[PDB]
């Protein structure tokens, strides 16, 4: 009898999972929200700067139409080798936001500190790829919260925590090339095989060398820490990148897992819609949803109070027909990223109705038990829109220069509803509904423009 | 000089010979219709359970209108797993109708006998794979005859006689999980080899197992097998599943091929069209048409109807806009299961339509020489739409409740045009044109709702 | 740590260099119009006869409306195994042109020679593949010019000189199998080996046979050979049919080489198109410009004029709705393909439009400095369009008895715009517009109908 080749089974459940970490691939854990977790983990925040510049170069002329195809294919060739090297030293990638992406090894409290020798090694590795734009680097280690929130058909998660707070610290004191250590991961870290120097004002710590004792050897070492990797792809499988390319159709868990992806992208994991067709150069408005908390590394208190905001935001997007992209912890708070004009979403007047309903999650959430301060920014223009990634392990995201404005503005004015001048000339709404701002001078901002306040209807 | 590796070339005639067994692709017989040939083998008839009933279950809005996704999905999964197996034991799969799967062994009589322990090892094999829905198998060996029918454009085959008739009795007997032998079988079959019990009321016996003698060795006993299969992968190719795989352009072969596929399907193959278009769960009319003869298991005598049937069933069904999805012998006749709705198919008042075709084909059929008796039966509702099986090995199919309701109508009340509620309802016609039947008790069908004669126009 | 497969990459930079020969993949010259460059090399001129007829079969009823489908995959089958034969004796395919291509072989002066013995085993190899229509192959050897012309957003590319001459003049004195060699390739090669006889009234040559020397091993004289070619696969890529198979993401690079493929084409590379929506028989009229200098082997002088030809003729193809679909030097003069109705560009009034620009092109290019005489020819029906070629190195072409035609009218109608039969009953143009020509017998023409010269609208 014949043996055959089994052929690499690309079904829909292995399409939905490249969308996914493992935290929530196999995670398991009940369909309740908020759902929340704790464990403890390295974490490595990895940053290409320089992409949002592209992205505006990229409309220009010279790219023939064709300025979303091109930045698509060098981002994601670029950022595929970064995926690789990460997913190969046993990182799980959690999430993608714009030309920066977030990573976990999850471990017992025992073995931190030799696996943060391991994501550091893994760190000097990327940032080898690149020796030969830049990349910046923060790691952080500790404790570690999750946050699972959603509805009956849609599902979002997030990391919470002092190590996740750090990661983001970490990586923003970065200079070009830089790995920069948690003042815990510091702390925690095997002080004899890595050369550091202090940062200054700064009680995070600059990564010199791995300088690693006469017996050491690195692939022994690795070996050691594989034991305590759950998913590490091995044996009659350790030719890939992940396990999840691994799993079988199983409807409740592609029901769990489905939630977690947009429609549109599950169209064309259901060969329904072109491969192409959400790779675009597209004018749409960003609106930049910031909630500020008394504490913010305390899921028990934050996680209700994200499940009761997130239910009133659905709603409201689902009416003025927009769009969650993404949601993450900043320095201050947690962030939603609206969208109003993706892929077949595009309703007319979207300048009114993203203003609208701007203030109508400002006013809801404001309200809500446990969140301090509310914040909003609205911006729009040209934004790159697709799926960013490796093969294995990519996500939908958006970049561009109107995305960093509306994140700029949220922080920069807080408590309040801001737009740009693009919305604010295109909405349909008379001139006393807004004030006219105090120019800021915002951290990777060149020239914003007028910037105002949404006052709204009254006053 | 280089030898550089030679790709998998996914010919558009390699992709139409997956839709078709080696009985059809390798038989170069001629272009003349009704064509009949003769031959022996060894039928086996895989019943899959349950599936039905899933479908119900995968339109609930648990599956957030990814129903028919999910369906064939984990369909698929599982039937794949069984063509596997059917191939690699040297079967040919004919036919793949529902859930259920029809294969062949075809060889001189001589080997019957041996070729029957290949097919109940096989068959004990894919009971293995699930006892870690059910499946049942039904087991039949002896004389066969092939009829290939259909016009300048399309053809279609089925086969016909005692043994394909023993072989859907042997499976209906069957239990979860049993192997059951046609009395043919279990007379033609090595008893040395095969320990069986007897089936209450019944000719036909069950396998409880497989008992080789000392000196046996089931791989040295195939291969002496494989001398008669006059397609097993080999040699080079023995890494295949299928020496169709290795099938090169040939114009000629492929407009003979291509006659036995839909047009929405060779539209797929032609990459004109998303390779996720026709799974679909859609409401559509299942027009389910039984011809009886005198003696069904006489090719000479019953191809000449089915032929003459099958010229006026395709001209009506091109003029009230409907297909023909599949055709096959039942316990009693040729039945042609055809379908009003399908993908790209879809006319207005498709259940009128399919009530008058019906009265048509039934006129029509009634006065074909040697057609005993024509009965009809008419479902509408939502059917699971979408290609079964494996990549190698798949046809378009039809699964759900209605399918089952309109075969059952037409065996339960012989010799007349029945419709269910859905369909009586929705049509444009009068109420006079049907009679209200009484309720019988239907094998399989949980709560028809009521049933009815269409009467027609007069009388 | 694991060591996970790498997948093939397939960038969309990878699929645009399918559309391209090394000669330009490779290149790097400057963007300026016209560029030329020199160099020496050996070019191998294929044509399969009979694809034209076979076209013309593909429309009839048997084909059920797939025959663009079957026509395409049955040139591909036989196309892909000349071009794999050519890509691995180490040739570049230049261009595709119907049913023929022309291969070149660039090395320094001293290697012509032993070149010459590997393209003639090449050749000898490609009879062999269909001795097993009919395989005719011209060879030349000696100077070649290349030439690139075109504006901001397109290029195109062509080689010139007294071998390119040289080599279409071999390739029609050729019988069905035959291999001429040009004069000056017969003085440049090793007569040692190659067995000739005389061809009447001609100076070249056809080959009877190889016939090496006792010592002579042809694997490694290849190895030898390998010495002179820049981009033969080789090492870690020995396994690939292509070096431009592992071209990796570079947007200067993507955007130089995009200027010479279709729009059409880049949409199917973004997958935003499917990859079946190109291939098909299609009405269309084909507009074949000819462009005859005093020396036309003489890229300092002729460059120029073919530069400031082309600028005026895509901008009135862009005006009345044209594409070029192909530029080569025939045995007179420098033949611009134009085409009217290309899939997505189906104008109303096709036939007027491409009679009006044929006079706009006429009056403006019998003006142009150095271009003696201009030739056009127009003509309308079914012709095939569709990707032709291997996997690794393809191109969009035009296939039918229209596209010879308006090129048999434009050489045997010098000087004037003519047109055939269904451009002149179906133009919205007065009858005296036209004058009815004298019928010439026409190589290759079976009966071209009634022919007519534009006249234009006064005189
Ligand atoms: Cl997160
Ligand atoms: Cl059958
Ligand atoms: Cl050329
Ligand atoms: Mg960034
Ligand atoms: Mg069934
Ligand atoms: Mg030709």
């Amino acid at each position: 009898m014949n043996t055959p080749k089994e052929e690499f089974q690309d079904w829909p459940i292995v399409r939905i999972a490249a969308h996914l970490p493992d935290l929530i691939v196999y995670g398991h854990f009940s369909p309740e929200r908020p759902f929340m977790d704790y464990f403890d983990g390295v974490l490595m925040f990895v940053d290409i700067s320089g992409f949002t510049a592209m992205t505006e170069k990229f409309s220009s002329a010279m790219y023939m139409d064709r300025g979303a195809e091109q930045l698509v294919e060098i981002l994601n060739y670029h950022i595929s080798a970064i995926v690789e090297k990460v997913l190969i030293f046993g990182g799980d990638i959690l999430k993608f936001a714009g030309d920066a992406l977030l990573a976990l090894w999850r471990v017992e409290r025992k073995q931190l500190k030799n696996i943060i020798t391991v994501v550091i090694k893994c760190s000097l590795e990327i940032h080898g790829l690149f020796e030969t734009i830049r990349v910046k680097i923060g790691l952080a280690a500790g404790h570690i919260s999750m946050l699972v929130f959603g509805d009956e058909t849609h599902s979002h998660f997030l990391v919470i925590g002092q190590a996740v707070d750090d990661v983001r610290l970490a990586q923003n004191m970065a200079q070009m090339n830089d790995v920069i250590l948690s003042p815990n991961c510091w702390q925690l870290c095997d002080r004899s095989m890595i050369e550091i120097e202090s940062v200054p004002d700064q009680r995070a710590v600059k990564v010199n060398f791995l300088k690693p004792p006469p017996n050491f050897n690195f692939d022994e070492f690795f070996t050691k820490c594989t034991t305590f990797m759950h998913y590490y792809p091995s044996g009659e499988h350790k030719n890939l990148l992940r396990l999840a390319c691994t799993l079988k159709p199983d409807p409740e868990l592609e029901m769990s897992l489905q939630k977690y992806v947009m429609e549109s992208i599950l169209k064309q994991i259901d060969n329904k819609q072109l491969q192409g067709y959400l790779s675009e150069l597209r004018p749409v408005t960003i609106v930049f949803v910031n909630l500020m908390f008394e504490d913010q590394d305390k899921a028990e208190e934050i996680g209700p109070a994200i499940q009761d905001a997130y239910m009133h935001i659905t709603s409201v997007l689902k009416i003025f027909q927009g769009q969650i992209n993404k949601v993450f912890m900043f320095d201050k708070g947690c962030s939603f990223l609206c969208v109003f004009g993706f892929p077949g979403e595009k309703v007319p007047d979207e300048l009114t109705h993203a203003l609208e309903c701007a203030m109508d999650i400002f006013d809801f959430c404001s309200q809500v038990h446990k969140i301090q301060t509310v914040s909003i920014g609205v911006a729009s223009g040209i934004v790159f829109c697709g799926i960013v990634g490796h093969t294995v392990r990519h996500e939908y995201t958006v970049i561009g220069q109107k995305v960093n404005l509306a994140a700029r503005m949220m922080m920069y004015y807080p408590g309040i509803v801001t737009c740009d001048s693009v919305t604010y000339n295109g909405s349909n709404l008379p001139a006393y509904f807004f004030k006219e701002l105090p120019k800021k001078v915002m951290k990777g901002v060149a020239d914003s423009g007028p910037l105002y306040q949404y006052w709204g209807r009254t006053e």
